[PDB]
């Protein structure tokens, strides 16, 4: 039996947004299987990651931490034109966790600055994956960097619960969480580099810590509150898909829960209800879907506390609508008596 | 639609006890929905948490560390009288992740010394859930100075296995695991301060290096041994309640198993057969369900063993009864030869 | 109801393999129960575990870390001779987390050097398990010596898929991973100790420390690379066991999948399908099962890629057969434009 001729296929590009926003797609498959075409552009950059002004070398997908979310169905065509710009000074390149062969597609999309790359990889399984740099030698130095991102694989047929009938979001957000090891001093202030390899022993000493500096969602500390808080009405659907390319997390929805959780991405399995807290793995990403109950405040951590609200993974949604006195009350407002 | 009268429903008032015991209640709801009515008392006070005599300045609810377990049904309300006495020096409030809005409860419950609150919530899902005391701003120290614990929703029909068939607990203990960062000098040993203010930078310097001092059961190293070890006697169905506020835990019984586990503990989803360990992220209560076998000594550990043998988080079962020699026996005891 | 008269029943010899391979077993079983009997011999032995050449004591069943795979059916008995030869010096025993009572037999197998002891248990629950040494008082300090392994006891019809059907693999392989803690000195270099006494607290200062020094597979840093790389034909079904006693780890392998997991290693749940990444909790084994899709190399690693590259968790396999450009292709190889 033939190979199917890719050529035959339609084609359609996607035009990428920054996170936590997600370009717009269809739950459910409307054509058939497509050759769905995305570019990245790599953008070595500084970034200022915490309100003391800590400025870090960032190694960026599309110039942003994360890079952004990626959408197709199961057995679609990723194909991914890779460019490295002549303005950087690294090696990169490109591993998916949707895909099979090649390191996930690292080994075949090694880019020098000034050089570009397209890779073709079929979806075959649904979930939500990390994609990220890896060059053999230094590939926790890229990641750690900021070099991570997320694809989301949606079966052909949409989101289901654990009983087979289908769940439906109104609304998507993507929430990278990254892990930076800032090297410090013997007193604990971080350190500043003058090029990359004057940098690369002491990232490396920093790394082997074990022991992050900075954990952040969006890229800095409070990327997601204030006017870039997330966003939602009460009684709407949000799925939120939640990355981490090097570092276990545990995120939380601080006043609500995850009502269907795939904790560890991938949608042929059931998902786990009513879940306060999840476990995703680092090297995993993994998406909740909870319906609003209660308008105000929420915030959104890692429920390590102290990675949250001392290191950074915290961020915000701001919910519109009426209060429901039946579901949560003060019976009593504090007082003296 | 108009709302339920709450007015209208049955109030049971609960006396709580100190974990690791439990408030009688019943598995299977013997009335309709009601109104739980529950009074907590905020003490700050000194605790002596290993056997070298280190002593903490403490956080509480109800005067221990967890504090205690809170039992209801499946959409019955919580009414929680939380009550800061005048004797404290520091602000409080509560968080449910049982809870829906207001961040759990937090943004309504902010009570100074000489204030209390009354809070009122419906517990629309099922499972065993942690709650904590969570001041903005300075979170995860309340947290990890031991202000939390945790809340078990029941279906209203009590607990059922993978197939649907129901499983019933003669038994129920509830083990609250803390993780301290008791701030070290340079040369390693414990400081100790004069104020709650001039112990916070220092706490939160100790927090930031993510790096647990002590990881307790029942507050203190060895709580749960000795004339306070857990008891059962063969052939009898126990529930053990285990809570994290804060970190990752890996529960293990040392000479058993969890027949069936709700590691993330959500009682809508299928439990978890024969685990040996299972993962309760930090910010999480689970729920294991052994019968036992064997009589003896057994130890009930988190199984990062130098977590447990090392830093505290390990207690004991003395359970009695008949031993099995077709489940183990010694064979021929060490010898010579 | 008399119990059985165990000496009715066969008795079958196993003869150990060193680990990554696996003692030939039947997957599904092809008599009735037996009793299956293995002889390991421990030895503490010097062992050089980095490139850079860092020796320890290490602390051994038969000579390996990890110590060998054991294969069973469920309710079959374990029949174990354990041998502590005069030429060691410390104290051993063995748990076994598949057996129930006597602290997973370490209760009824102290062995000082010269002595042996031989333990039997039934083996009550399908699912790969740890086994450990754990001398009370000092149970982590042997655990992170290399003191620990695994058994699987298979169901008796062998694997099944998450609707019933089943799963046969064609290949096995045995990955244990050691967290090793070698004390370092105040400037970061390790201490070597003249005998076992000596090194006993800087050991647990350093396991008190929660940070690895060393994080490998089958022993040392790129053990199961080069001529020792696992090895796979396109189109084989592959299950790799996977053990931590002490730490939590999060496999992938590198351009593949877990087609099915058991992440924490029990056969009676389903297993989790198209996994990326996996949660394997300290103190447990778990199980993937993948069938190569795409020849060349892969790597299998735990997903902090801090703890793979730089700390030594990540070993190769060698994968034979055609390429399937249809799942991926390099379109436009890297050039400049
Ligand atoms: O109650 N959430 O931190
Ligand atoms: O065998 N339990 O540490
Ligand atoms: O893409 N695996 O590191
Ligand atoms: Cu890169
Ligand atoms: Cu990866
Ligand atoms: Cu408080
Ligand atoms: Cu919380
Ligand atoms: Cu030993
Ligand atoms: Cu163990």
């Amino acid at each position: 039996a033939a190979p199917v001729d890719i050529s035959t296929l339609p084609r359609v590009k996607v035009d990428l947004v920054k996170p936590p926003f997600v370009h717009a797609h269809d739950q459910v498959a409307k054509t058939g299987p497509r050759v769905v075409e995305f570019t990245m552009t790599i953008e070595e950059k500084k970034l200022v990651i915490d309100r003391e002004g800590t400025e870090i070398h960032a190694m960026t997908f599309n110039g942003s931490v994360p890079g952004p979310l990626m959408v197709v169905h199961e057995n679609d065509y990723v194909e991914l034109r890779l460019i490295n710009p002549d303005t950087n000074t690294l090696l990169h390149n490109i591993d998916f966790h949707a895909a099979t062969g090649a390191l996930g597609g690292g080994a075949l999309t090694q880019v020098n600055p000034g050089e570009e790359t397209t890779l073709r990889f079929k979806a075959t399984k649904p979930g939500v994956f990390v994609y990220h740099c890896a060059p053999e030698g230094m590939v926790p130095w890229h990641v750690t960097s900021g070099m991570n991102g997320a694809i989301m694989v949606l079966p052909r047929d949409g989101l289901k619960d654990e009983k087979g009938q289908p769940l439906t979001y109104d609304k998507i957000y993507y929430v990278g969480e990254q892990d930076f090891y800032v090297p410090k001093d013997e007193a604990g202030n971080y350190k500043k580099y003058e090029t990359p390899g004057e940098a690369y022993e002491d990232a490396v000493k920093a790394m082997r810590t074990l022991t992050p500096t900075h954990i952040v969602f969006n890229g800095a500390v409070g990327a997601l509150t204030g006017d870039h808080a997330l966003t939602a009405a009460v009684g709407e659907r949000v799925l939120v898909v939640h990355s981490q390319a090097n570092r276990d997390t545990r995120p939380h929805l601080i006043g609500g829960h995850g009502d269907y959780v795939w904790a560890t991405g991938k949608f042929r399995n059931p998902p786990d209800l009513d879940q306060e807290t999840w476990l995703i793995p680092g090297g995993t990403a993994g998406a909740a879907f909870y319906t609003f109950r209660q308008p105000g405040v929420y915030a959104y951590v890692n429920h390590n506390l102290i990675e949250a609200f001392e290191l950074g993974a915290a961020g915000h949604f701001k919910v519109t609508g009426e209060w429901n006195d039946d579901l949560m009350t003060s019976v009593v407002k504090p007082a003296s008596m």
